[PDB]
């Protein structure tokens, strides 16, 4: 009867920090926690931000694990929580980084062996984004970039098709006030309908 | 006229410390320059310290890149200074890398990839470890257990027989002075007898 691991995905614009939002105003918090990823302010955090805010760069190399890493520190942290029956909602994970390294270039299985070995999620929720989100994208950080989103889009849908994680797909059609119930409502379920060991991702 | 490119490489507790020592106290130190991997004191090296004295774990793949990266941070710098007339004495190296990460069940060939392309060294000296050094393994950070070390040994001696890189193995059974002495040897004459641009390894 541990808490439940719940991550967010989508593209950048698609609102999955709103959702977050209406997640943890929806339920009482000393039951739930909210972890954003990237965690800028550790010290491959604020690496991260310097990158995503075009004051540093670095190779390809050194971002994909500077990500992973970012991860890795809080990877204690997720475990514990949910064995003391805290559940997580978790603004993007391992699938933000294989995505990502993915859509630039790097091998998609390559990726996934260096998350092998996280919590893993029992629900997670992805959020489409349609005309008014996707070219919501204006290239103030990174890879906020209509051209390559669509790039990354390619390897979230490669993952899902791969199913053996717990998947639910928002559709970027329905209505704020009608997307928040909806969601409101698969989480609650995921958190009483959960059992057994935290599994171990992609292993 | 390069200066030459140094590398000691053997088990945990074979020794290489000393020895390094012994060579920097050998030469004069305007033109020799001592350099320890993993460099503990970088990025990528406070986390190397977290995982190997057990305060954090990581992938095993993951480390596997950290490691490498480690190394990276200074390719630049092996480079300028071989150019500028300094031999560099280096404490573990790319073998490093791949003997410990195929020991732990890793791609031997995929291991070497992400090393092609550092600075190939002139010389390889291997510190043979016997009796009274393997047993010196006391568990007192991650690698330093015997029955592990013994299986990087394996792959050790596996890319030694590879020679395309030369190597010049010291046996165990020899006295601390004239092992000194007897490195001390090789070393100058590595260094006499360097020609040509720096090596590109494994490409
Ligand atoms: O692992 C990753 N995680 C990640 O969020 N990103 C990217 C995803 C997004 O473009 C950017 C900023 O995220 P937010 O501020 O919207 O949360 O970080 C990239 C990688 C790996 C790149 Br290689
Ligand atoms: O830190 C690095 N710096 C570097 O130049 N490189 C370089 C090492 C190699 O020459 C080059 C090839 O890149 P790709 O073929 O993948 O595009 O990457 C690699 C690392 C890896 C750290 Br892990
Ligand atoms: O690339 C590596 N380099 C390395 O030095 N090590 C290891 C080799 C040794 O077990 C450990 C402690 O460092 P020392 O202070 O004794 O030099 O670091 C492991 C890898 C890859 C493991 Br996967
Ligand atoms: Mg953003
Ligand atoms: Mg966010
Ligand atoms: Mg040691
Ligand atoms: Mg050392």
């Amino acid at each position: 009867s541990r808490g439940a691991l719940i991550v967010f995905e989508g593209l950048d614009k698609s609102g999955k920090t709103t959702q977050c939002m209406n997640i943890m105003e929806s339920i009482p918090a000393n039951t739930i926690k909210y972890l954003n990823f990237p965690q800028r302010s550790t010290v491959t955090g604020k690496m991260i931000d310097d990158y995503l805010t075009r004051k540093k760069t670095y190779n390809d190399h050194i971002v994909n694990l500077l990500f992973c890493a970012n991860r890795w520190e809080f990877a204690s942290f997720i475990q514990e929580q949910l064995e003391q029956g805290i559940t997580l909602i978790v603004d993007r994970y391992a699938f933000s980084g294989v995505a990502y390294a993915a859509a630039k270039g790097a091998s998609m299985t390559l990726s996934k062996s260096y998350e092998s070995g996280l919590p893993k999620p029992d629900l997670v929720i992805f959020l489409e984004s349609g005309s008014k989100e996707i070219n919501r994208n204006v290239g103030e950080e990174i890879y906020e970039d209509v051209t390559f989103q669509q790039k990354v889009l390619q390897e979230y849908k490669k993952m899902i098709e791969e199913g053996d994680i717990h998947w639910q797909i928002i559709s970027s059609e329905f209505e704020e006030d009608v997307k928040k119930e909806l969601i409101k409502n698969i989480v609650i379920e995921a958190i009483h309908t959960v059992t057994g060991p935290v599994g171990q991702l992609w292993m």
